[PDB]
């Protein structure tokens, strides 16, 4: 009942990557039970960014994941109060992103507050040289641990070049109340940058996400 078949969200993000501070705001919309969403983002402080938008796009919404009836939808169950998540991305060239995030449901809309910290990206690497070209589809391995929901995956960035740039990704999702943890499952995710201005101070994204048992 609080999560309708159509839901909007608002997002604020603050952080820094290799010493460069920024803020981003966005508005989005999607169909939480179909696993689909779009958003319009803008850089509100510290634009233009000297690094690849691609490292921020996965930090920009797990209430929008289609779940079968027989896998508890822990993150939807957490609303209206919501959940927090924390993430580390270890990139193959020593770059690291850590994230902390709050999600809640206020005045009929999801509210996201994100804090992103990137460091140790090589100055001549594809991130700081803006030579990435979006994520391959990812398959997140979900499992309950220590009273929380954990996800682990290898994410693959495409390079302008024709090769790949990997990150090992670990996330912990913690509902604000102890709503039902699921068992082990997979979430297939694909995120697209669908529009942007020249300097990526204005950007649109689409994501589709679907949970399924870990059988193929």
């Amino acid at each position: 009942e609080v999560i309708k078949e159509f839901m909007r969200f608002k997002e604020h993000m603050e952080g820094s990557v290799n010493g460069h501070e920024f803020e981003i705001e966005g508005e989005g919309e999607g169909r939480p039970y179909e696993g689909t969403q779009t958003a319009r983002l803008k850089v509100t402080k510290g634009g233009p960014l000297p690094f690849a938008w691609d490292i921020l796009s996965p930090q920009i919404s797990k209430a929008y994941v289609k779940h079968p009836a027989d896998i508890p939808d822990y993150l939807k169950l957490s609303f209206p109060e919501g959940f927090k998540w924390e993430r580390v991305m270890n990139f193959e060239d020593g770059g690291v992103v850590t994230v902390t995030q709050d999600s809640s449901l206020q005045d009929g809309e999801f509210i996201y507050k994100v804090k992103v910290r990137g460091t140790n990206f090589p100055s001549d690497g594809p991130v700081m040289q803006k030579k990435t070209m979006g994520w391959e589809a990812s398959s997140e391995r979900m499992y309950p641990e220590d009273g929380a929901l954990k996800g682990e995956m290898k994410m693959r960035l495409r390079l302008k070049d024709g090769g790949h740039y990997d990150a090992e990704v670990k996330t912990t999702y913690m509902a604000k109340k102890p709503v039902q943890l699921p068992g082990a499952y997979k979430t297939d995710i694909k995120l697209d940058i669908t529009s942007h201005n020249e300097d990526y101070t204005i950007v649109e994204q689409y994501e589709r996400a679907e949970g399924r048992h870990s059988t193929g």
